[PDB]
């Protein structure tokens, strides 16, 4: 099926003729990809020869600890990940359980990409872009069960004192259609953006199921194009949350929002403020921010925030098919289904 739960409709490489490879370190992810571009000749086929459903079994966890006990460290570094460019034929990078990476996932004007059961942290090169998961360029991208993860803390005189870390899904560019679900999202300063820049506005993008927990902005940092968020467990925010901006529209629905800061707001830019479509979350208005310990600042530029919690604009009907748990259940269960080695086991009403 190619049924996401959002925007991105893809089976990635499940499908006819995939050709299933056992990947044990990331040399191998990147020497398996590359002969997945060579026909029975030997000779190269754009966009790939053939689809692939790579497992990674690797585990890095001696890099991952090692970095969890210097941070600080980690910037300066070179950054390691793992491109995968021009690949069209459908490709499906699923960790095994048990598995670790100290590198990231590219993925770069490509298209039918899914990324399951990974868990990815504390990254190094943050200086040098060293994102967990970047899509550039690439619609139909599905971004599943994965743990990404590092300190939510900047360290003092890096780059811009902002670079101590990348972020955990940076999507950019012509990535038309993506969806980032059930992920386990945690301890990062900057888990995403949604345009790279002011002028890189659109694409209709789905989170839905995720589970945020100490995280300080961009839930996304969205820049035009239309973003649905269901579903999502959104708690200890530091900075703001979902920032809509450049006329994008948001529909945020049965979300559960918890110790909080800026949840849902447009700021940054001063002007051409996004809008937003607030329903069934836990917060229904202006008196429960005090039962889930929702603050609000200003900025120094021209801002709204959703302190009204009202809608402030209207979104377009919801293409695909869906059903949104209530926020409630949504607190209560999703911890157990989002992330690795759930199975990829999804939330659904019968769960309730
Ligand atoms: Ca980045």
């Amino acid at each position: 099926a190619t049924d996401t739960g959002g925007y991105a409709a893809t089976a990635g490489g499940n499908v006819t003729g995939a050709v299933s490879k056992t990947a044990t370190s990331m040399q191998d992810i990147v020497n398996i990809i590359d002969a997945a571009r060579l026909d029975a000749n030997g000779k190269k086929v754009k966009g790939g020869a053939y689809p692939l459903v790579i497992t990674y079994t690797g585990n890095e966890d001696s890099l991952i600890n090692a970095a969890a006990a210097n941070i600080c460290g980690q910037w300066s570094k070179d950054p390691r990940g793992v491109e995968i460019k021009e690949f069209t034929k459908g490709i499906t990078i699923i960790g095994a359980n048990g598995s670790s990476a100290n590198f990231g996932i590219w993925i770069k004007k490509s298209s039918d990409v899914v990324v399951q059961n990974m868990r990815i942290g504390y990254l190094p090169g943050g200086a040098k872009d060293g994102d967990m998961i970047r899509v550039d360029d690439s619609p139909n991208v599905w971004v599943d069960h994965n743990e990404l993860f590092a300190a939510n803390h900047e360290c003092d005189g890096t780059p811009d004192n902002d670079t101590t870390f990348e972020s955990a899904v940076d999507i950019k560019g012509a990535s038309n259609t993506v969806t980032v679900s059930y992920n386990y999202i945690h301890g990062v300063k900057k888990v995403g953006l949604d345009g790279s820049s002011s002028s890189d506005t659109g694409r209709n993008i789905t989170y839905h199921h995720n589970y945020y927990n100490d995280v300080n902005a961009r839930l996304p940092l969205q820049r035009g194009g239309l973003v649905h968020a269901y579903n999502n467990l959104y708690t200890n925010i530091t900075g703001s949350g979902l920032n809509v901006r450049q006329n994008g529209q948001a529909l945020i629905e049965n979300n559960w929002f918890e110790k909080a800061i800026n949840p849902v707001t447009s700021r940054y830019d001063g002007k051409n403020f996004g809008t937003w479509v607030l329903k069934g979350n836990n917060i229904t208005k202006p008196a429960d921010f005090s039962t889930y310990s929702i603050t609000w600042t200003a900025d120094t530029k021209p801002y709204v925030n959703a302190d009204s919690w009202t809608s402030t604009g209207t979104f377009p009907t919801v293409a695909y098919n869906y059903s949104p748990v209530s926020a409630q259940c949504v607190k209560d269960k999703l911890p157990g289904y989002a992330g690795v080695g759930k199975n990829l086991a999804t939330l659904t009403s019968t769960a309730c």
